[PDB]
């Protein structure tokens, strides 16, 4: 019996923000679940994530000195690795968030501002969101070319690692690839094909979808590299991604989608493609064993989903 799925963009308003949160499906020994203070601050993020409504614009956040601090560490070190372990297609965009989207060690750049640019070049937009989104429904997300994007900043003591998404994770990880008509259509096309999928089959396409464009590896002219959002998002993981002593193996969605997917920890293992073409295809083609009992169709004109 095909489960609920959203028909229109504004349906995305329905239950809303069904997400993974600090003690009751996530735990770690880390300040940015342990730090009582830290906590409190995070509760002003969600509930405006909470009370956004399709149409909004996005709320414009007053950063903490603290968390500008935090943005800043995380992008200078990051942006120092880069040239050395991502893979080309990521390197290409990443000029034009400097340009065109105010990218600065000095300020944090707004969602809203993101969202703006994204639609012009690839007609992706964001829409806030409280935690690590379900996958479900962030996958059905994509269908529409939205995005869910935390708006939080992880806990300053840490700029390293962080055991849930936070804007870092956002902005660093996912928009340069999100601004490539390809990327962006690549996206689309895997949300779409969950739609209405059963219980198991989401779970498994979400599974091969975290080992790929969350955590997937590729090689590039005989080399490791890296093209994984969670990967390039962490200063300490993306250098051990790379180190010599993780655990890699090929990427193939029949042993893949048995993998746990680790939300709180570095990965316990890593997957690699031949190439990152041959990942998307390996992606689109493991989306259509699927087994529903329907096609669909995106119509960019109504913003709706036809059956
Ligand atoms: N570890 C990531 C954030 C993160 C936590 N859980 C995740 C799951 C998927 C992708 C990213 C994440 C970072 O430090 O930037
Ligand atoms: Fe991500």
């Amino acid at each position: 019996n095909i489960p609920w799925y959203p028909k229109k963009i504004s349906d995305l308003d329905k239950c809303a923000n069904r997400v993974l949160m600090y003690g009751s499906d996530l735990d770690a020994d880390h300040p940015g679940f342990k730090d009582n203070v830290y906590r409190k601050r995070r509760k002003y993020f969600a509930d405006l994530a909470m009370n956004y409504k399709h149409g909004d614009p996005i709320p414009e956040i007053e950063f903490t000195e603290e968390e500008i601090k935090t943005w800043g560490t995380v992008y200078r070190e990051l942006n120092k690795l880069y040239p050395t372990h991502a893979c080309r297609e990521y390197l290409k965009n990443l000029p034009l968030l400097t340009k065109y989207c105010g990218y600065r060690e000095d300020n944090i750049p707004q969602l809203e501002d993101v969202s703006r640019f994204l639609k012009e070049r690839t007609g992706f937009t964001i829409r806030p969101v409280a935690g690590y989104l379900s996958p479900r429904d962030f996958l059905a997300g994509l269908a529409f070319r939205v995005f869910h994007c935390t708006q939080y900043v992880r806990h300053s003591s840490d700029p390293l690692y962080t055991p849930e998404p936070d804007t870092c994770h956002e902005l660093l990880g996912h928009v340069p690839l999100l601004a490539e008509p390809s990327f962006a259509q690549f996206s689309q096309e895997i949300g779409l094909a969950s739609l209405g999928a059963s219980d198991e089959a989401v779970q498994k396409l979400a599974t091969c979808y975290f080992f790929t464009v969350e955590f997937g590896l590729c090689k590039q002219e005989g080399q490791l590299r890296v093209y994984g959002a969670g990967l390039l998002s962490s200063i300490s993981e993306l250098k051990h991604s790379l180190s010599g002593s993780a655990k890699v193996k090929p990427f193939d969605p029949k042993v893949t989608c048995k993998q746990e997917c680790l939300i709180t920890t570095f990965q316990e293992v890593y997957f690699v493609s031949e190439s990152f073409e041959e990942a998307k295809e390996k992606m689109r083609e493991f989306a259509k064993t699927i087994k529903r009992p329907f096609g669909v169709k995106y119509n960019p004109y109504t913003q709706s989903v036809q059956i």
